[PDB]
């Protein structure tokens, strides 16, 4: 069925399966107890997450959680992405697991801290948030890897507060994309996708850079909705014309530069991850 990798095999009878974390896309998540993950404890049982199919699952689901487990072996650690600790992929249902991340996904994080016009979000939190991500993203750019599907729905929140890049089921190695065919990127969310992404049917480390606007954007309006008001039909012709969200409140021009300096029309014009995380660095630094 699927051919054994044993690094990665994870005896199934060590695994305790518990109540549901969400669902959505191709998969389901549910926290679990895993007796001797980590391998230098090997009586210890740890709390992960599982993704598997739903009941409802298609062919292309199961690709689909196939595409996401090779993808984040094919990636290595790093900090501030969800760190992929085995998989049960022999005699019986797919269960990949990962690192568990106890807070939940970005976008809900941010908009329980909302103030009333469970406490609340300086501004260096904010700045710290992105430049985590800014490290994540970097440090995939440097493995090959595009993300495809960067927003702060796809960003998990682990019980200190870590920023954790997830969700990879979209991801691919920079090599592997079917450049100039009218079915790729298909399957990318508009509000946050690179122009070219759709216009030029390409996806570089460039079109993530744009992602990564949009994420600073939700991250600075604490979960708010790309372009309010703007119909997913409508926005590319918007786009096209130049037009680009407004300036975040709780936010500094400088912030809000970096963010249109992502959206430049011109892929070659943005910057770089290795750039927002040093102009990152700089700005946490002097807050
Ligand atoms: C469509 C993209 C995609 O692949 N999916 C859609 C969203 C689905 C989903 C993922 C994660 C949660 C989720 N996860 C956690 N923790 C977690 C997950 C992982 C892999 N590691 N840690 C926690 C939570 N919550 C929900 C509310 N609780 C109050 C806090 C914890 N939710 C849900 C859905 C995956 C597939
Ligand atoms: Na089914």
């Amino acid at each position: 069925e699927l051919p054994e990798d044993p690094k990665w095999e994870f005896p199934r009878d060590k695994l305790t399966l518990g109540k549901p974390l969400g669902e959505g896309c191709f998969g389901q998540v549910v926290m679990a107890e895993a007796v001797g993950i980590d391998k230098d404890k090997p009586k210890e049982a740890v709390t992960v997450a599982v993704k598997m199919l739903k009941d409802d699952a298609t062919e292309k689901d199961l690709s689909d959680l196939v595409s996401e487990m090779e993808m984040m072996k094919m990636i290595g650690k790093h900090k501030n992405i969800i760190n992929l600790l085995g998989a049960c992929t022999q005699d019986g249902p797919l269960y990949v697991i990962f690192e568990y991340a106890s807070k939940g996904n970005l976008r809900e994080y941010l908009r329980a801290r909302r103030p009333p016009g469970e406490e609340q979000m300086t501004f260096k939190d904010l700045v710290s948030c992105t430049y985590q991500l800014a490290r994540g993203m970097e440090y995939l750019a440097s493995q090959k890897c595009i993300h495809r599907d960067l927003a702060a729905r796809n960003v998990l929140v682990t019980e200190n507060n870590v920023m954790k890049i997830a969700d990879f089921g979209l991801a691919r190695d920079i090599n592997n994309i079917d450049y100039y065919k009218k079915t790729t990127n298909g399957r990318l969310p508009v509000k946050w996708m690179a122009p070219e992404a759709l216009f030029d049917r390409v996806y570089t480390h460039q079109s993530d850079v744009w992602s990564f606007g949009v994420l600073m954007w939700e991250i600075f309006t604490l979960g708010g909705s790309p372009y309010p008001g703007i119909p997913v039909e409508e926005l590319f012709k918007l786009l096209k014309e130049g037009h680009r969200m407004d300036k975040p409140a709780n936010c500094t021009n400088e912030l809000y530069m970096m963010m249109r300096d992502c959206w430049h029309a011109v892929p070659s014009q943005r910057p770089t991850f290795k750039q927002l995380v040093e102009d990152l660095d700089r700005i946490l630094t002097l807050t």
